[PDB]
DNA sequence: CGGCTTCGCGCA
DNA sequence: TGCGCGAAGCCGAT
């Protein structure tokens, strides 16, 4: 519908309708930012089309309870950057409080509303609250993939086996779908209450030392849109040209640090991807970086969007899950409880500086994620018990987390998805295996350990 | 049947 | 350090 720098695959209808006569109204839920956004962008061009203003509508949910703060501040602090910006574009936005399925209904009939829009996420509670708000309203329901190059139903129909099955089909669309954004036109037609409260309730669940001091750092990650573009820059200008060598190395900060403003939608993914082509930097480095910005994140799409149970068993390859199974009674070398992974004191130092990191940074380096994981299989009592220790502790600490790319690098830790099998071991079966002595040839993990006790 | 993110391991 | 191989199952291939 409308457009001439639109692909109209990027649109798709959830519900049809008579459209209003009313503004059109942007569900802004995953693409937090006000720049580089589809999902902004078509519903500024259909409100063009009516003759109308574009509205912005954020709904917050009781959910970051059960997450902390550093998510909470993270989100909030970039979002009062946004209102600013939206602001400038004339664009009004509004943020409610409640089950997005009755406010939201609600905020279209009380406003009258005459188009709805939202952005695209594969999680199942997005799908919940959008099946929720059709029941609601009578006027039409669009849906954007503001989120993916690719429309994450448009690169693929299924679900994905592995990252070398879907690498030509994403990378066959590139010509098509990657391509420069338009400026957000303005309309022509014309918050700190909510974060004290959060916090409020949000500190007795704090994490904290023996010295009742908090443990998390919140000066790596300036949150916000502005920040988000520094932080890109920074790694063109500085890291992109060691990253194809160290990127593994979790001693040196060579990783582009972006998933944090990626996650809540602070900075495109297409952006990044836009101006890391264009760099004139190694090669191999350019190549393994668009390999995991693009085809790794939005594999992890896909297996969320074909995969109801993303987060489960279930999910797991036939040949993952039989191996698994077979080895329920093997003796664990060791056995932690959830607190005792959260807190570190298991007996590998290794894995406890990496739950370190992550308890002080609320980042842990891409590398010892997967470590980290499958220590937490070899040391618990079984494998659903594994995955519900590393879903819990990723969502509640990593500022990325509740993010497809969790469930599917977890799923890949534990279960094998999108990777395949290998020696036969007792306890994991044949689960890739990640050894300590494997690290110590691979980096300083002496050093690593000492920057984080 | 060729060859698989991110493996370990032996060996320059 | 970097490379090649081993141990595994299966997908798209033919
Ligand atoms: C056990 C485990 C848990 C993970 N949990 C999360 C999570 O909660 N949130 C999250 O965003 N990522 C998660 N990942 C993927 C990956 O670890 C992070 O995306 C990465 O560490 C973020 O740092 P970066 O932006 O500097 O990565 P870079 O090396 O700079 O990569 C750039 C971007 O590529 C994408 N990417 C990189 N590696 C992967 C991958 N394996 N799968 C999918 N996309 C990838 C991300 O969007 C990332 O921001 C997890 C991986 C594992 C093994």
């Amino acid at each position: 519908p409308r457009g001439s720098h639109m692909n109209p695959k990027r649109i798709r209808a959830l519900k049809s309708g008579k459209q209003g006569d009313g503004p059109v109204v942007y569900w802004m839920s995953r693409d937090q930012r006000a720049e580089d956004n589809w999902a902004l962008l078509f519903s500024r061009a259909i409100a063009k089309e009516a003759n109308v203003p574009v509205v912005v509508v954020f709904c917050l949910t009781d959910e970051f309870l059960e997450a902390g703060i550093r998510q909470y501040e993270f989100m909030l602090k970039g979002l009062q950057e946004l209102e600013v910006s939206l602001s400038r574009k004339k664009i009004p936005s509004f943020f409610l409080r409640g089950d997005p399925g009755e406010k939201i209904s609600r905020f279209v009939k009380d406003y009258n509303a005459g188009t709805l829009v939202t952005d695209f996420s594969p999680l199942r509670i997005k799908n919940q609250w959008i099946e929720k708000v059709i029941s609601g309203i009578s006027i039409p329901f669009f849906e954007v993939d503001a989120h993916n190059v690719v429309p994450c139903w448009e690169a693929s129909q299924k679900h994905e086996y592995a990252a070398h099955t879907f690498r030509p089909k994403l990378y066959a669309l590139l010509p098509e779908f990657l391509e420069e954004f338009p400026e957000l036109e303005p309309n022509s037609v014309t918050l700190s209450d909510v974060l004290e409260t959060g916090v409020k309730a949000l500190l007795p669940e704090r994490a904290l030392l023996k010295n009742k001091d908090p443990l998390f750092e919140p000066w790596h990650f300036e949150p916000g849109e502005k920040a988000a573009k520094k932080v890109m820059e920074s790694f063109i200008a500085d890291r992109l040209d060691s990253y194809g060598a160290l990127r593994n190395d979790p001693t040196k900060n060579m990783l582009s640090n972006l998933s944090p403003y990626l996650h809540f939608g602070q900075i495109s993914s297409q952006r990044v991807v836009l101006e890391v082509e264009k760099a004139e930097s190694n090669p191999g480095s350019k190549k393994a970086f668009l390999d995991e910005i693009l085809i790794w994140k939005e594999i992890s799409d896909n297996f969320c969007y074909y995969n109801p149970g993303y987060d489960g068993f279930e999910s797991f390859p036939s040949w993952a899950k039989e191996s698994l199974n077979a080895h329920r009674n093997d003796v664990r070398s060791h056995i932690y409880t959830l607190e005792e992974f959260e807190a570190g004191k298991t007996h590998d130092p290794l894995w406890n500086a990496s739950q370190m990191e992550l308890l002080s940074t609320g980042k842990m380096h891409g590398y010892t994620r997967m470590y980290w994981a499958k220590k937490i299989l070899e040391w618990s009592e079984s494998p659903e018990k594994a995955l519900e220790i590393a879903i819990c502790l990723n969502d509640r600490y990593e500022l990325d987390g509740r993010d497809p790319n969790g469930y599917a690098g977890i799923a890949w830790s534990i279960g094998g998805v999108h990777d395949r099998a290998w020696g036969e071991r007792e306890v994991t079966g044949k689960i890739r295996y990640m050894s300590y002595e494997g690290c110590k040839r691979k980096f300083d993990v002496k050093l690593y350990i000492e920057k984080y006790s």
